[PDB]
């Protein structure tokens, strides 16, 4: 038998922290469901270089998050607006959840995001402290080594941020209204003061600097080791090699490999769950006060509905034997950052020189910097506090080498074989596109529910009026203005490089080659000679210009199109798929029933400002506090740190 | 039963001084764990000569330092400065500690290394009471027989020092500031007043004197005998013969052979000790107090990790079973002296009237004197006290015979075969090489913890400008830059030995062989041509001179680099393991518990002057004091002895 009331389930970025601190404040029963293993000993899952391909064995040169044993491997439905192709995304599979697979980044979310889309009682500065304390349970490190590409990218930055400070545009995307009018630009020289974008209160929504934070730590060796949620939070000082807490934590039970089908259910008090050992037994922990949900955005709905709570006509017509509650919000309203690509030549003499220091390593992991933005002028689609607050919407980075699929660089034939190549990424943050989540079977926990989720779909002109449908063709093209606007972004700084660059004493060359430079200028010159209405351009029929000048500014948008949609990654920052008001209140309790309450990163009512890690740990600790009644984990000093062994 | 509340851990020579007077001016109860017997009859430990094998029957002729019975043998790991060869030096293994094998010098070191180097409280004032009293307790003697090669030196050096008085250079090597301006040579003729280097206020730093202090004692029948920490403190007077104390010590118990492998730890009070008896059985002592450590350099850190307080990452990896504190300072930031290798040929109608009196006796063991010098004028690593104080750096001496290995000898081909032979040392006393200390198996006092120590390491260049990589090619070039001005002292003190010879009637001729004079010209020529930035020839791709003149020193201090590396004995004079301001407070409290301190040579912060007994003893009588309370040892008359018997 196992009885029990506490009863986590998964151990993502979220159930290690809730279920670490829950344990520590606490002396209830906690059984942890958590299925996957404690990878300690696995060279490549420790050594972050591993991330990259060191140990494979020649035969299967993969990366994890492809690896079946690594990953579970949803496929999403094809995206008609990206030629109907279907991708694969991957959520972890080890104690410790994705965090064991990632690549390690740490951006918190700046106070504009939480503090006006967030609701009641979860304001930045409400839970402000809970990011403190775990941003620094991990302790993240930088790189302190000089690259000249960084400094070159920062001080065209400023050179344009100063003509954006004037001209008195309240909206530009080099400008920051906490800091006055402008920006804090990270200096240039030898042991510039640094700026910690990760700021405590949250001054540095737009701002420009070198490194990243990742979660490394050097060993006294000279070697580097990843550190994530399983790492910290449950390593052998705590949890015994059975499972077992230790001590302190002795009212602690990991189960590390159980698979969760559903949680039976009575009145509508739930009283138990069943899991499926590899020894292919099914148990069952009998529920006496709460169930816990930490599994991570696309499994968490899936569990919903298998155990009885959803739309009932949907659930009934596939064919679940019990129903519970009808909530037909259950998994809805999923979201996802996104990242087109764009490359860049160099032609001179000492090129070569200019670009070394670039390789990934320990600390950088392909990571050069470089900024972080806001919303371009022209942007029509932006929200009311726009002019009076700034808002963080692309996610500058850089990287050497080629980035682009081998198939697109046949097709440019740009290589990486002529080494001449750096890469710019305007990972867009306040994306558009909303999908949702179903299961197909109602039997046991799949690799692959039904995920729908479609980007970029182009508009279809109809017999109405043009003064009528112009506000419903905008916010269907949406992503394409966003995306082009980024295009617009970086093309216009590759100059301003050119002009530094030249200046400092180096005879380079820059110049776009993917997308093709001739293109953009084209794009430049139809931007500002047709102003913030030069997105009436994506639908020729209903502008109803003849002149070749607005056919051609059309002919250049539509052959254009064609890049975001092919030449681009998809983030695996999934999110937001059981909402605060949608599903459950702001106590993350689920609506309907009495003691089930979800505590992962699917309750979370909009995207947070970056890799959205910090996010769903900071949701740990707050349904800590929840679920205990008294602030505890806000209240320990912030320089107490989990042991590390 | 064997409960305890004072435990020594190790009869070192700091072992001995604590427990001797803590039992003389206290009534406790004392177990002093040893892991040796007491020498008490074997002629070999206690004639002085039988450190130079006159009892080894002829199978064996070894030194103690090398024999298994004498000595622990820890083998350290590769050099990689030194073409990575490992090399073995011997903690002792007997009563008394290190005492029982060593080579028995008495340099006190002098008012600067501790006034500006050691912490407050620990001041030279504030301990030199300590040291009157050991240095009291031994009472060494000095050979009183004339010879004149060291009549020779110190001529010479007078001569060399007058110039180096005026030319108002404020940091040559013959220079002292206590004394005016001017280091007291000793006199050279019959019955001259001596030079007692070990003065009670330290007024010479740099000094030129005629023979040294050994702890022997001329017994009444005419044979020498060796005077150390068991010797004295401990013989059959205050001791039973089983290990009881005698009357006014009752409260002393020492069992001799017993090895301790942990202390058994509750709470954050060390209560118990365990150790191992020769017939196999474990035993337990109960602490009540206190535990003390006096176990060595090398094994101090060792019984702390097995202990339970060390960097946790490390030692659960390799899988300690308890963890009691985190200080990842644990028996970090080793040091030791060094000391090349130098010889004379001689070539004259009556050199060898020149050096007879010359042979190894039991007074002298091997020395002729002659001197302590300081800093270099061209040493570019100085401290910034260097113009207003003098530093000791430069610990001369001086024998008969060859000293270098047989294989350096048939290099050069110079034997003692041919006798016309003499070496003089310049052991550094300000070593830069710092290494570090772990163990590998958390099993029992082994005889070999992985000990790294690289000394020569040479400097890689890189692509950064000469403007800001010249001082790091500095830091990381110190020691080869300070053997080779030590070169060019010796080299620079054979001409007026040359002339002050020739000048007393002497009529023979003085050239160094190993290293070879040429060489040593050059570079006497290289230096006073290319001034402070001699120095800058080590690393030939960063001057960029192909003048011929510059690439031939840089070739000459480049074939002269072997010398150092291959012919030189490495210094048994460990130090520092545990330093205060690392792991101790400045009441050699161990940080984080509240019973267990360190005592021993291994928690100086810096390196003494001179050969490291009468330090650690002087930490002993400190220690002594300190758990006391009150100062006795200080307080107490000078002229009383401990019994010798
Ligand atoms: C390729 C990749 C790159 C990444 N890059 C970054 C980056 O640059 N920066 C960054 O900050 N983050 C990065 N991440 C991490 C990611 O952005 C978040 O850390 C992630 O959303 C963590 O959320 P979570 O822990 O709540 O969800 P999850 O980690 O997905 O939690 C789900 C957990 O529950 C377990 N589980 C699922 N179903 C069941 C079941 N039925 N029974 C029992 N257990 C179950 C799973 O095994 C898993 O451990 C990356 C992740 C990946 C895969
Ligand atoms: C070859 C040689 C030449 C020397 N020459 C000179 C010289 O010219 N001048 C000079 O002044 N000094 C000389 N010395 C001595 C040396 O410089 C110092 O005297 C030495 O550092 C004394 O320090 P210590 O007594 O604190 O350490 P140690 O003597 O090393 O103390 C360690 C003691 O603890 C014991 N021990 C270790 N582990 C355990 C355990 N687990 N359980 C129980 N007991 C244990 C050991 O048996 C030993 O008795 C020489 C030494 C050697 C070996």
């Amino acid at each position: 038998n196992l009885e029990a009331d506490i009863v986590i389930i998964g151990a993502g970025a979220a159930g290690c922290v809730l279920a670490y601190y829950l344990t520590k404040f606490s002396d209830l029963k906690i059984i942890l469901l958590e299925a996957g293993h404690t990878h300690f000993n696995d060279p490549v899952v420790t050594d972050p270089m591993g991330f990259f391909g060191k140990y494979n064995p020649p035969n299967e040169n993969i990366r994890m998050s492809q690896n079946p044993s690594y990953a579970w491997q949803p496929a999403l439905e094809p995206d008609t607006g990206a030629y109907s192709m279907r991708n694969v995304v991957a959520h972890g599979l080890a104690v410790g959840g994705s965090t064991a697979i990632n690549q390690l980044n740490y951006i918190v979310g700046g106070r504009t995001v939480f503090d006006n889309d967030w609701p009641t009682g979860w304001k930045y500065d409400d839970i402000k402290k809970y990011f403190r304390r775990v941003l620094a349970d991990i302790s993240p490190i930088r790189d302190g080594t000089k690259v000249n590409l960084t400094n070159t990218i920062l001080e065209s930055m400023r050179v344009l941020a100063d003509q954006q400070v004037s001209s008195g545009v309240p909206v530009d995307f080099l400008i920051n209204k906490a800091t006055g009018g402008l920006p804090n630009i990270e200096q240039t020289y030898q042991g510039a003061p640094i700026v910690n974008l990760n700021d405590y209160e949250g001054i540095n929504s737009v701002c420009g600097f070198k490194s990243y934070y990742v979660g490394v730590n050097q060993l006294s060796d000279g070697s580097y080791i990843r550190k994530y949620a399983g790492n910290t939070y449950l390593n052998s000082y705590y949890v015994d090699s059975n499972g077992f807490g230790i001590g302190k934590f002795s009212n602690l039970r990991v189960i590390s490999d159980a698979v969760v089908d559903r949680i039976h259910f009575e009145g509508q008090r739930a009283v138990s769950v069943t899991y499926i050992d590899k020894k292919g037994n099914l148990h069952s922990v009998k529920v006496h006060k709460e169930v816990e949900i930490c599994s991570g955005s696309f499994f968490t709905p899936t569990i919903l509905q298998r155990s009885g709570i959803g739309d009932f006509s949907y659930l009934s017509s596939i064919g679940v034997p019990d129903l519970v509650y009808n909530n037909p919000l259950v998994g809805q309203g999923l979201r996802n950052h996104y990242s087109p690509i764009t490359q860049v030549s160099v032609t001179g003499p000492d090129a070569a020189a200019f670009l070394s220091n670039t390789a990934a390593g320990p600390t950088n992991m392909s990571f050069r910097g470089a900024g972080m933005l806001g919303y371009h002028k022209l942007e029509p689609n932006k929200p009311s506090n726009a002019g009076s607050v700034t808002y963080r919407k692309y996610e500058l980075l850089v990287t050497g080498g080629v980035a682009i699929s081998a198939d697109q660089q046949y097709l440019s034939g740009i290589s990486s074989s002529t080494g001449n190549y750096f890469a710019l990424i305007a990972d867009d943050i306040r994306f558009a596109p909303v999908g949702y989540i179903k299961i197909g079977t109602p039997n046991f926990p799949r690799d692959t529910p039904k995920i729908f989720f479609n980007t970029f779909v182009n508009y279809t002109p109809t017999t109405d009026p043009a003064d009528q449908q112009w506000p419903v063709a905008q916010k269907t093209l949406a992503p394409l203005i966003s995306a082009l606007l980024g295009y617009d972004a970086i093309y216009q700084i590759v100059q301003q490089m050119k002009v530094v660059a030249v200046n400092a004493g180096f005879n380079v060359t820059l110049q776009m080659a993917y997308p093709p430079n001739d293109l953009l200028v084209e794009l430049h010159n139809g931007l500002n000679t047709y102003g913030i209405n030069w997105w009436h351009y994506f639908v020729p029929s209903l502008v109803n210009d003849d002149t070749p000048a607005g056919k051609l500014f059309a002919s250049t948008l539509s052959k254009l199109s064609y890049y975001p949609r092919s030449g681009a990654h998809l983030d695996s920052h999934q999110s937001c798929s059981c909402s605060i008001g949608g599903t459950v209140d702001t106590e993350l309790k689920v609506i309907g029933v009495e003691n089930v309450r979800v505590t992962d990163l699917s309750a979370a009512p909009h995207p947070p400002g970056g890799n959205t890690w910090c996010t769903a740990a900071m949701i740990g600790a707050r349904a800590t506090d929840l679920i205990l009644g008294k602030p505890l984990v806000a209240n320990l000093p912030p320089e107490d740190v989990p042991v590390f062994t």
